[PDB]
């Protein structure tokens, strides 16, 4: 009757009250999707008192930035053999910088060393007002309806609004708002050839009539990218599944006083990266112990969700199991 498929979310609840009390985190989440018709299979939320996938708004961070990416290549004003000065740079006072001084990345290294300064690039060659329908048509800032009460629109300033250090940072994250739903919803733009799904509470014979936001083969190749991060060499190695090419984002938003600790670890993923069935979005708030950034936090629980999903749904590996 209901697209909830209860193995996919016991699993689920298990192993995000196992990655939230293991690390002593505040809350965490986790959002399983069919990644071919949207169909919500498993909605958790730790400690459970509101159902935070769709009611908390937060600033996703490092999670918005395969989209900018991937607008990008749509558009035209890059491709995958341009090698950008990624270099930390200022806009005026304030500064734009990643975790290393990468001298120079294409849009593969961008994904995969998740760099600000390569994606801020990028939206840089965007106008502001591009960029402000581009983040609307992907959802934010556009209610789901899903029907609990305390639901939220989520952040989305209108672009008359922005200085050029907001459009720098709402493109690795930061300065927009959004639900995991929300979030794990855009991913399907990803998924499902380029077309943006809606996402369903119940069982879909034929995946619904969605809308398009990217080429088919702009969301191909992005896909491809993403796998990236899932191998040696990407930020995100600790969701890799075994017997699966696995595409993902890993992010740690920073939260208000921006703090240094206090963070939101983020992993969200897709496989088989290069026909997705599954996608999982797990986030763990504040992490207090045995780490701090989504890649060690938010991985393993995604590792685990997303293999026993594949597992579960009769999914093929399509590489030999170690």
């Amino acid at each position: 009757m209901l697209s909830l498929d209860q193995r996919i979310q016991t699993l689920a609840y298990e192993e995000l009250n196992k990655a939230v009390e293991y690390h002593q985190a505040k809350a965490g989440t986790v959002v399983v999707l069919d990644a071919r018709t949207g169909e919500i299979l498993a909605l958790a939320n730790t400690p459970g008192g509101r159902n935070r996938a769709v009611t908390d708004m937060i600033e996703p961070g490092a999670a918005i930035k395969p989209f900018v990416i991937a607008k990008a290549l749509d558009a035209g004003k890059t491709d995958l053999n341009e090698r950008l000065n990624t270099q930390p740079y200022k806009i005026g006072p304030s500064p734009v910088r990643d975790t290393h001084v990468y001298p120079s990345l294409d849009v593969r290294g961008i994904m995969q060393k998740s760099s600000n300064v390569g994606t801020s690039k990028l939206s840089a060659r965007f106008g502001a007002e591009e960029m402000y329908d581009f983040y609307h048509e992907l959802g934010i800032g556009v209610r789901m309806h899903s029907g609990f009460p305390g639901e939220t629109a989520g952040l989305l300033r209108n672009w008359r609004r922005w200085r050029p250090i907001e459009q720098a940072t709402m493109s690795f994250g930061y300065g927009l708002q959004l639900s995991l739903l929300q979030l794990a919803r855009a991913y399907t733009a990803l998924t499902h050839d380029g077309v943006l799904l809606p996402l369903s509470f119940e069982k879909q014979a034929v995946a619904p009539q969605g809308k398009r936001i990217f080429k088919e083969s702009t969301a191909r190749e992005v896909r491809n990218l993403m796998v990236s991060v899932t191998e040696p060499g990407g930020t995100g190695t600790a969701g890799a599944v075994d017997g699966f090419d696995v595409g993902a984002k890993t992010g740690t938003a920073r939260k208000f006083v921006y703090a240094d600790n206090k963070a939101v670890a983020t992993f969200i993923g897709f496989a088989p990266a290069k026909n997705p069935r599954v996608i999982v979005a797990v986030t763990i708030d504040e992490p207090t112990a045995h780490g701090y950034y989504g890649g060690v936090v938010a991985g393993p629980p995604f590792k685990k969700i997303m293999g026993g999903s594949l597992n579960i749904l009769g999914i093929s590996p399509t590489k030999p199991l170690t």
